[PDB]
């Protein structure tokens, strides 16, 4: 029922976001807090 | 040749400063820098 601009392009871009997020979830943001250190001793 | 106000009182006060400084030199100020710590990790 959808037109061509959303049937193809929107779905592909959504899959692109899914794949990029999966790649960047465990890898880029895996050590976001463990390696987040501050210069203070508190 | 000195008068009474400096022959007795001034000398005694000077000795008082000597004794107090000797007591407070190694004891009070002995760990002035070794125990001087800062909250930073730098």
């Amino acid at each position: 029922h959808s037109t061509a601009i959303g049937r193809v392009w929107l779905s592909v871009i959504f899959i692109f976001r899914i794949m990029v997020l999966v790649v960047a979830a465990e890898s880029v943001w895996g050590d976001e807090k463990s390696s987040f250190i501050c210069n203070t001793l508190q």
